[PDB]
């Protein structure tokens, strides 16, 4: 799976790292997929906007092969947006997060399609 | 919605907010979404290429739950090209947008799923 | 097509656009579509995690109005995967490739529907 974190909010890369990880964690436990496969990333946006203004705001995207159905996606949105606030102090009303499913025949790992 | 604009033009900040926000007006008016629920961000990627040069470009990604349709897409294609020429010198040849569609079930605000049950 | 390359890898602009250029005329080989229609970026984002770990890695997202199917994509996956690893330095086994279609109605150019 795949967790893109795009913010306004600028933290130190440790502290980045630090969040992103505890996504992470919340994603294997959640979804049940091996940590070989989880990427995330925290895509520091200066200009990023939400309800008409430059306020502390996260938008996530998280993309899965499978895992994704209404269960897995409440308990995920749940503890993504809880870890956020946690750590870069954003509200939870200014936290945003898409999930997508996506096919295995639309994925390649180390130049070879999954199939 | 979320509105997704990456460019290899360099504006200044407040500029850039000033395009977004036109860009906000226009997706409210088209697709009857309130402001409060529009995210949209200016990504200066000043590697990015189109065409086989780094000239001037825009790509947009707008997604939004609902809202997605031939009338919709030509509209919202017409006005933020035109907003994009106008704040950011583009040509509107070298603008690409692409609309996508989401459903409820797959989107959270404040920790919790939209719509019912 | 749209080819998004997303990477922790820093390297200077020219070599960056050289990587994308081989990346460009990979893609219009492959799927038969002149460069005029191939957008294509590397966005280096110093933060990006993969199985665990900040090490060195490539995230590429690669959008088609069709063309996307089991021989397109195993080439290109194959193809790019090769030049990542050439032209960065990744590890073939942390380039990780998704495919996405789009459909010629949620496409505009110029200002005006595909197309």
């Amino acid at each position: 799976p795949c967790c893109e974190l795009i913010t306004n909010i600028s933290i130190p890369d440790d502290k980045a790292q630090n969040a992103l990880s505890e996504i992470e964690d919340a994603i294997s436990n959640v979804l049940g997929k091996p940590v070989a496969y989880i990427m995330s990333n925290y895509d520091y946006q200066k200009n990023l906007r939400f309800s008409g203004s430059n306020e502390g705001y996260c938008f996530v995207r998280l993309t899965s092969i499978g895992g994704i159905n209404r269960s897995n996606n409440s308990s995920l949105a749940d503890k993504i947006t809880k870890i956020l606030s946690n750590h870069l102090g954003v509200k939870p009303r200014r936290v945003y997060i898409e999930f997508r499913d996506c096919s295995a025949q639309n994925f390649a790992f180390s130049g070879s399609l999954f199939g």
